[PDB]
């Protein structure tokens, strides 16, 4: 169908985020056979391979941003490869990484689908901008790079230069957000964004969430969807191995319900699994929890609903 | 009163299964002090005793069902007994077990009340029919053989030939679906079966779930309701000690809500409490948690509400 | 601000308990940060320290309530400082201890404030009055000394001749209740007093409960809120160095909701956070949980919300 033609993109890319390693989260995640999975549903998966990003040695923090040339350069190598897969009509499925490849996973979409709205399924909100942020990694701030409405609140860090930012402030729709500073709560409320944190979702419900989700962005147009979901965004005891697990988030059952009614709407155009850190599990099932967990998300994206899937022949025959 | 006045027939049953060990269902589940926990809530339990279940030794596979002739005839015992139970006014606890002995169950149940409506707790929609089954398990397949609807669609299967279907369409509800083949979904959405899928629970709340089935089995006329509950139907967190457990499914709150809002009915006339599989618990600990899960579900079908029960007296004295 | 001006009151008493342990309950609810947590938000908060309980060596139980005078004398004195720390204009957090300290935390918060209603979030009524109690213990029966509509149930108990009851039956409002005795259901069914059990909370959700508690409290008329928190009210998974842990009980999620709807009406007045026992853990990372999640609780009465918060500043400068 023209959903779940996928196209997968690897992005092996930890250099956004503070001493990393979930650089192998693609290795893991594919091993643990997620194109053989996306398979048996109706889905024409191509493979376009891991990313090789080229190496930057000499890579010197711009003002507290760790090694920003790196992750600015592979996020636009991920943003070329992801116009790339979009101009094939496919549906760019970036399983990384971390969140500081999302700057070139949106970009690249936004360059083929100008309109796109983003529903970021994140515990944080990812939206430092390189002044106001505290850690000075880049997996916490790829937000800021892609608001229209923070030009100018944006210094022109080494390596993000390329960087146009697509998306607006009324595009973007965050789902589960539970952790978030001070800084990045005023950019929130300041700009206006759409957000669900983690007390509208038990004030609604996750049904009535998802639905006033998809009838503010799919509401006034039908637009292209980029469910860029973080693995952290999930309670921590569904996905344990990953960065910075904040407790007392989306349930399972819940992540899966977020993916299957952004399938429904037919409208996915972008899909980004980020932030599963294989090293962080204290137990080798801690490990496959996570990405167990991840893989199951990623295929109620491309129409494996829980209800059951069945091909269009007669099974009573 | 007329209401959790209960018959309990054991039914060490597992050959509906593959590999089994779901035979020792009823010996935890009164171990764990059922019928002394069950006295204490005025009900009138009366112990109709473990059923015998005569060998078959010389019992091959039909076409590619497992041991046929076998649940085929426990099946029958099991249906005389509880039409048994059901001339005495009572309600037919049948603790097993495996769902290959919910034919018996229901078209015993059937004999007396024509017209029960049955609530099917389940992860699986346990509706595969002998040819449409891919591991030709008869626990996968006691709904095929109870539909009107799908006469002609079961072949002359041994040891089932007594079997006449009792309950239409639209007469079952499945809650707590998550884990559907192709055939069975096909099944399920050409007879139009309304059912309650993981995603439609997460939708409404199980609040809604269970106001939504109770209007659409009792709405139109009132009917003896049939709860034929599977403990793989609760997260596997809850009760790890199943044949199958799918992850993801209902609480243990959403479980005792669901038995107790079946019970205010009043309506309640025969539970089963299927799957408790002691040998599959990795730990002691698992086993004794999911005899306990049961065992509290079982208590909250017959009246042990969360708010509390008090005796028509008066304590302040 | 009016709110989050928190008076901390030490509470290090048991004995209101069977053979107790909670008495560290400050000592680890401190150690663990909540003053050094509490201040990063704006609260003005004014450690009044743990309470000196002088000792009754000779306290001899009543007719089968234990020790009974200790109890008491423990309560007036907690009474008499948290009207000492309510004439400040502040928030009396007594943290505690065990229930049997509620009697003291809300007479003394009443004698300010004859109008508060009280949210009690406990798995338990803790409504026995020691006549209809069957263990005998002070923990669980501090609301029956508080009542107005018990007056002449309540036994002239040694230590508790200074009570006066002080809330009426309608201003007190359960949530979470999961575990009533017959006497207790009784008397909450008697009295009319209005409860959100574990079942109203699956019916409605806890965005639906937390409405109707505070519509139903300040509805009528503006008034302080005494949320009286019981940490067994929170799921065992939660919370499990607790005194008598329930299971099937309200999640991390739902306890932050509740906490962060009472937080955001501005009236709270008083809050106690009991019941916390690091001696019940059967690891320390039980206890540790445990006092996290109380410790999480706490702060969300005082404005940490879970969308994040941000001081009154220009950050993007
Ligand atoms: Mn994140
Ligand atoms: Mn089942
Ligand atoms: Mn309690």
């Amino acid at each position: 169908a023209k959903s779940r033609t996928i196209g997968i993109i690897g992005a092996p890319f930890s250099k956004g985020q503070p001493r990393g390693g979930v650089e192998e989260g693609p290795t893991v995640l594919r091993k643990a056979g997620l194109l053989e999975k996306l398979k048996e549903q109706e889905c024409d998966v191509k493979d376009y391979g891991d990313l090789p990003f080229a190496d930057i040695p000499n890579d010197s923090p711009f003002q507290i941003v760790k090694n920003p040339r790196s992750v600015g350069k592979a996020s636009e190598q991920l943003a070329g490869k992801v116009a790339e897969v979009k101009k094939n009509g496919r549906i760019s499925l970036v399983l990384g990484g971390d969140h500081s490849l999302a700057i070139g996973s949106i970009s690249g979409h936004a360059r083929v689908h100008p309109d796109l709205g983003v529903i970021w399924v994140d515990a944080h909100t990812d939206i430092n901008t390189p002044l106001t942020t505290t850690s000075g990694n880049l997996h916490g701030q790829p937000v800021s790079f892609l608001l229209k409405e923070l030009k100018g609140k944006i210094p022109d860090v080494p390596g993000f230069s390329w960087v146009t930012p697509c998306i607006s402030a009324k595009d973007i729709v965050y789902i589960g957000l539970r952790d978030v500073d001070p800084g990045e709560h005023y950019i929130l409320k300041t700009l206006g964004i759409k957000y669900f944190s983690m007390t509208e979702v038990d004030r609604l419900g996750i049904g009535k969430v998802m639905e006033e989700t998809l009838s503010y962005l799919l509401g006034r147009k039908k637009r292209p969807i980029h469910l860029s979901f973080d693995v952290d965004g999930l309670d921590p005891s569904f996905t344990p191995a990953t960065g910075t697990p904040v407790v007392g988030g989306l349930t399972y059952r819940e992540g899966l319900y977020i993916t299957e009614e952004i399938y429904k709407t037919g409208l996915l155009s972008g899909l980004d699994i980020m932030e599963v850190n294989p090293s962080l599990g204290k137990t080798p099932e801690e490990v496959t929890r996570t990405v167990n967990t991840a893989v199951a998300i990623t295929l109620a994206c491309f129409g494996l609903a829980r209800e059951g899937n069945h091909k269009p022949i007669d099974y009573l025959n």
